[PDB]
Formats: C-alpha cells, sequence, structure tokens
C-alpha cells in the first residue's frame, strides 16, 4: 500500500471492458503521434488513417494483448522483479519493429487519458502519481530490450 490499493480499484473499472477503453488509449494515441500508424504493418500494408486501425482484426487483437500486459502488470504491482525479463524481451520485440523508446511516453499519456476519461471523479492526483509509477516501472524494464 498505499499505491498499491489505488491501482487495484481503478484497474476494476476498466478490466469490464478492455476492447472499449483500450479503443480510447489507440484513438487518442494516434491524435497525439500520428506517425505510429505506420508502424502496425499486417499483410504488408499500411493504414492510410486512424480510423483504418479500427477495422483491423489483428489492430484489435493488439489492443487485447496491452491490455492483458497492463493486467499482468497490475496482478504483479507489489512485485514487479517477476515480469522483468517477459518486459525486456517485449521491448526488444517493439525495437524490432520499429517503434523508438520516447514513444512509450506518448502511450503513457494516453493510459492516463483513458483513465481520467472512464474515472472521472475517481481519478485523484494520488491515483494518477500511481499509475504514473507503475507505467514508469514497466519502461524502465522494457528499455533494457533497447540495450542498457
Ligand atoms: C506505439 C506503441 C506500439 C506499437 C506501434 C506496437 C506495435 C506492435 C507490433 C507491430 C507488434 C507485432 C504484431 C502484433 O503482434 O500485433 C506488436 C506486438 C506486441 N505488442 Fe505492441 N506496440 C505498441 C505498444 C505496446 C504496448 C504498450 C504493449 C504492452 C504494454 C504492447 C504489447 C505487445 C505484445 C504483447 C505483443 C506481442 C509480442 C510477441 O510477439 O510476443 N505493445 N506490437
Ligand atoms: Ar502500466
Amino acid at each position: 500500500r498505499p499505491e498499491s490499493e489505488l491501482i487495484r480499484q481503478s484497474w476494476r473499472v476498466v478490466s469490464r471492458s478492455p476492447l472499449e477503453h483500450g479503443t480510447v488509449l489507440f484513438a487518442r494515441l494516434f491524435a497525439l503521434e500520428p506517425s505510429l500508424l505506420p508502424l502496425f504493418q499486417y499483410n504488408g500494408r499500411q493504414f492510410s488513417s486512424p480510423e483504418d486501425s479500427l477495422s483491423s482484426p489483428e489492430f484489435l487483437d493488439h489492443i487485447r494483448k496491452v491490455m492483458l500486459v497492463i493486467d499482468a502488470a497490475v496482478t504483479n504491482v507489489e512485485d514487479l522483479s517477476s515480469l522483468e525479463e517477459y518486459l525486456t524481451s517485449l521491448g526488444r520485440k517493439h525495437r524490432a519493429v520499429g517503434v523508438r523508446l520516447s514513444s512509450f511516453s506518448t502511450v503513457g499519456e494516453s493510459l492516463l487519458y483513458m483513465l481520467e476519461k472512464s474515472l472521472g471523479p475517481d481519478f485523484t492526483p494520488a491515483t494518477r502519481t500511481a499509475w504514473s509509477r507503475l507505467y514508469g516501472a514497466v519502461v524502465q524494464a522494457m528499455s533494457r530490450g533497447w540495450d542498457g
């Protein structure tokens, strides 16, 4: 505690409808950083517009994969060292597909946006601070996949 409990309580709301909330996360992401759009290359083709991504089964499967990684982080919030090796290889995979490490800061802001809009009154400054810390720890582990 105390960050721990704020994370578990707030995630309970989001995890009721993961694809709907993850849709908000990625809509926001492309609004902030449109140059992330070409990195989702399924069947060797590029999405033209952000709304094109929302029709792609492969893209929606990636939303589910994202939400499952965040769920594992919440389940393990008391000790994240258990996920470190997995997160390092997840970083390496994203480096491989072309994501720059700086772009994970925009992902974090999109995550915070999605929580603010979902929780409304209930997304307190303490809750924000807890999620920033948890997300920061996840990215620090992933960052090792970009060497060092
Ligand atoms: C700008 C942000 C991101 C981009 C452009 C991106 C793109 C991709 C791409 C192209 C793949 C490979 C194809 C696929 O499996 O759908 C992938 C795999 C994956 N991504 Fe992401 N991703 C991003 C962020 C994230 C985040 C934040 C997470 C989790 C916290 C995540 C979790 C995954 C997982 C679990 C896989 C499967 C990895 C594997 O092969 O084992 N991604 N991502
Ligand atoms: Ar997170």
